[PDB]
């Protein structure tokens, strides 16, 4: 069991916003200069049902552009927002608002996208005991941001990276000897770390179990083999299933009762949520 | 017409790669210590047809991790890579390679994804005079990256941001005035006006706009517009367009089609790095 990302660190939210504003704004929003320099009002809708994620970023965009803009949130991160509902309201300067706009909803679109994908898969497997794990198949620079989205949507965090946990693969098993060696060396270095071994075989699974691993990733097992594995592993090691899984394969696998299902699809791809800022 | 992005500026590539390595690596890849401190070989394969994008990022990752890794590219940025073809070959240290892998893949799968979707749409409108344009609906921090992924795929760049061209939308909008004050402030920029109807289009033409964006027109009204605008202003059609509606719009003969889908969504190409 890994650390769960239940908030993105501020310094990471800040830097990501900063760089986002720059790439878009540079010397200045030239078209905003054509708008009356006054206060007004605005609000943001979804056009579709969604799991909100991105409050912190949107907030940070406001904060960096014009602390004068007041925001009120009608929904918070990790909530199911109904299609056509207002997520937040704005009161402030027209120019600032028109400038904040695209950046703000580019963060919500994305992260709510990620959260909403996750939630789908989760509802798909809500009847089974299985849980959803994410991966490192992330958008660069958005490792933590996406771990957070996935949590926001119902999913739990597989290891954050290469440092917090051990993941022993074919490539690793091949080198410095096989499985027993690998795990043993791995405990010797740091005994506090979770040791996971990926396998392609039931035989490799027995090894990793025999070597006293903490959890075992099943790479591309047949249904039947997953069944075998579960029997073998019950009470011994935690099991996580990997095999390019999507909304169309997850249920069959979840019916097996493996503890965990790894899914890169939930971070790898993005289905952005359709948003709109209504300014007036 | 607009600035086209045929290369991502070095520092952008550097800063991106640096932060993505940091976020993955931290104090260091602990699992790599189990692997032999030996030289080996590897290759990266695509498991589907695809347009390649992200060379600069893969290279730059190598450079930050271990300049002792040798890379050979069998396909370059903006080529069509066939399913199951190798993209590049590595000769180098097992540990450095195992550690570089995911960040490397994470870049190519993303940008080639963007270039690949873009290419699909282009092929769809292949038989018409219509050209594909992008938007500002990109991934935070990947503005230039994705303008480049789009160029790589056959698409063309709409303005880069809020600084390089005018875009008079409903909120700024009357029209005549707004255009006039724009050329005052800066006669040197493209003035674009987004319209919701044919009367506004008349206004924007009458005000000598550079290009005009049609927001959610019927086919019929798009037809009319085209007729009106021939030889006057360039037309661009925005209306939440996807692979399923682009052809109908292209048949109209409008100059440009605006698609946010090509960058706001991400369909990652499937990749694998076979080490050894």
């Amino acid at each position: 069991n890994t650390d769960q990302i239940n908030k993105v660190p501020n310094d990471i939210v800040t830097r990501l916003v900063r760089e986002s504003l720059a790439e878009d704004i540079a010397t200045g929003d030239i078209t905003a200069q054509l708008a009356e320099d006054i206060d007004t009002t605005a609000f943001c809708i979804t056009r579709e049902e969604m799991i909100l994620c991105g409050q912190d970023f949107a907030n940070e965009v406001i904060n960096q552009l014009d602390k004068n803009i007041q925001i009120t949130w009608l929904y918070s991160d990790a909530q199911k927002v109904p299609a056509n509902a207002r997520i937040f309201e704005l009161k402030g300067n027209v120019r600032s608002i028109l400038t904040a706009e695209r950046t703000i909803l580019n963060f919500i679109q994305m992260l709510s996208g990620t959260a909403t994908v996750t939630n789908k898969l989760v509802k798909l497997i809500s009847q089974y005991k299985t849980k959803l794990l994410d991966t490192r198949k992330t958008i660069p620079g958005f490792r933590l941001a996406q771990k957070y989205a996935v949590r926001c949507g119902g999913g739990f965090n597989h290891r954050i990276g290469l440092f917090d946990a051990y993941l022993i693969k074919e490539n690793h098993i091949r080198s410095a000897g096989g499985i027993a060696k690998a795990v043993t060396k791995a405990k010797k270095l740091d005994s506090n770390k979770v040791v996971e071994v990926e396998v392609t075989n039931l035989d490799e699974l027995n090894q990793a179990i025999a070597a006293k691993a903490d959890i075992v990733m099943l790479d591309n097992f047949s249904g039947e083999d997953i069944d075998i594995a579960v029997s073998i592993a019950r009470g011994k090691v935690a099991l996580e299933v990997s095999g390019n899984i999507d909304r169309n394969s997850i249920v069959a696998i979840a019916k097996t009762g493996v503890d965990f299902i790894s899914v890169g699809a939930i971070t790898k791809h993005i289905k952005a949520i359709d948003l709109s800022l209504q300014v007036q």
